[PDB]
């Protein structure tokens, strides 16, 4: 259960440019750019559930490491992909040409999404249990 916990965004880089590019409606990005979203992760071996909450926006996802999964993304688009572990603390996947890396270091989770030259980075911090 390496990843299990509740974390809240501390800061992020390139939100507006990234979200605009991927098709997030401008009302959503203006509403969301300064929201400190909360991510809740439950890991049980290879099985993950996660919930991302940003204001009124609640996205729930699940996947099994190394298997095909269906992820609901920022816009609502559901994509078929595979999420892999690279060691106990790093989740890596790709969808819509975006590379997503989620890495836990103690209580800090860093998520990096790369689309072409755009690197959207989020840093979150554990908040309680
Ligand atoms: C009126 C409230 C609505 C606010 C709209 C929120 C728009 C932001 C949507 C993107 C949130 C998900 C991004 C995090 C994904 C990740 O890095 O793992
Ligand atoms: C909008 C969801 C996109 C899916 C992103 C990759 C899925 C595998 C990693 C899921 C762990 C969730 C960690 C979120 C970290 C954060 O909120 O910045």
């Amino acid at each position: 259960s390496s990843f299990s916990g509740k974390y809240q965004l501390q800061s992020q880089e390139n939100f507006e440019a990234f979200m605009k590019a991927i098709g997030l409606p401008e009302e959503l990005i203006q509403k969301g750019k300064d929201i400190k979203g909360v991510s809740e992760i439950v890991q049980n071996g290879k099985h993950f559930k996660f919930t991302i909450t940003a204001g009124s926006k609640v996205i729930q996802n699940e996947f099994t490491v190394g298997e095909e999964c269906e992820l609901e993304t920022m816009t609502g688009e559901k994509v078929k992909t595979v999420v892999q572990l690279e060691g106990d603390n790093k989740l890596v996947t790709t969808f819509k040409n975006i590379k997503s890396v989620t890495e836990l270091n103690g209580d800090i989770i860093t998520n990096t999404m790369t689309l072409g030259d755009i690197v959207f980075k989020r840093i979150s911090k554990r908040i309680g249990t």
